[PDB]
């Protein structure tokens, strides 16, 4: 089909979709809107939220729903129904934590305090749980890369902006990031994508 | 398969799994724990959260990952890949909203204020978006019931505890709740499940 992804000019919640299209070598329109565009665009959306992916004229929404759709019947999905469950579960665990952050908080002092508390008091527990889950394995699930590995690299990239030492006790989680970033199609996307804070 | 579900004695995030088991007529251990014996159990769980489902000795986590695993290759999944994406997306839209509520927030003042703000301002927008999405159709996705309709019924049941007038302007959403509740296997489970507030 023809694909049109609509999101802000940010990695954010679209980036997982962008990595999947890159890895699979699938062409798509990467439509990046400005804030000034938002009201007009929002009025068309099913639940007033982006990203959305238009597929031959039909709208999909929810970043992870779309990610899962794009990876079905590909080597990124997980090799068994059980492993597909593990992929989903790891992704939702990461997403649950990312959703704790007050990204829309206007009071900058309150926002900063909350970010620093989450990254200092809460994040280390998740990092240890992830490290223990990965153990000595090459990838989070199965014997080959899945979109859970991609989501780890995406989420950790943003977390590292606010907490540079996040992974100083977890070299195995850094190695995993590096392994994702070394995949040629992914490396190419990372190199060429617009440089945005988030 | 041999299934053991572990959660609190609460509908909460386990209820969607319980509906799927009931609808599919699958036998399982409904293991309900208390906060007293939690830290014993918590330390053994992969990411320190419940629900978990043990399948033939193997542990799965994340309620929606589990729900999806159980509905794969059943009539509850959605009839095309695109429709399966729609199911997933509705479920995450509902979950995103339910997860905004600070359920475990001990600072009484912010909890009361947040609940009130989500229910007064956000909830009516979501109800309008859902009603518009449903339109005149019988089920949320496709021509038959999916686990997205189950999740609607479950989420709305909890929202109605806090906002009884939630669906005053949305008869079609109430009709959908009743259609789910009238499915014999679901009806039976609703009748026999422990009566909890949440
Ligand atoms: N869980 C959803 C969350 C979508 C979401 O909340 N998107 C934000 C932007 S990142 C949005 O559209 N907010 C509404 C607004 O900006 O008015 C997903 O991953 O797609
Ligand atoms: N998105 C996860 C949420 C898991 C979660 O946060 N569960 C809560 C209970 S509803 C929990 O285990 N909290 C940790 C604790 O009580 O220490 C899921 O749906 O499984
Ligand atoms: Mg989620």
């Amino acid at each position: 089909p023809n694909y049109k992804l609509t999101y802000f000019n940010m990695r954010g919640r679209a980036e997982i979709i962008r990595y999947i299209f890159a890895y699979l070598d699938i062409q798509y329109e990467d439509h990046r809107i400005e804030q000034a565009d938002w009201p007009e665009i929002k009025s068309t959306l099913p639940f007033g939220k982006i990203p959305i992916l238009e597929v031959d004229g039909l709208t999909l929404h929810q970043s992870l729903a779309i990610a899962r759709y794009l990876t079905k019947n590909t080597d990124l999905a997980g090799n068994t129904e059980m492993e597909q469950c593990h992929v989903d579960a790891i992704v939702d665990t990461l997403d649950d934590f990312m959703s704790c952050f007050p990204w829309a908080e206007k009071k900058q002092d309150v926002k900063e305090q909350m970010f620093n508390e989450l990254l200092t008091y809460n994040a280390p527990h998740l990092m240890q749980d992830l490290d223990t889950y990965l153990g000595g394995r090459e990838w989070l699930i199965g014997n080959s890369v899945t979109w859970a590995d991609f989501y780890w690299e995406i989420c950790s990239t943003t977390l590292l902006v606010f907490k540079p030492d996040l992974l100083d006790n977890h070299p195995r989680l850094v190695t995993l990031r590096k392994k994702v970033q070394a995949i040629p199609a992914v490396a190419n996307w990372i190199k060429r994508r617009p440089q945005t804070k988030l």
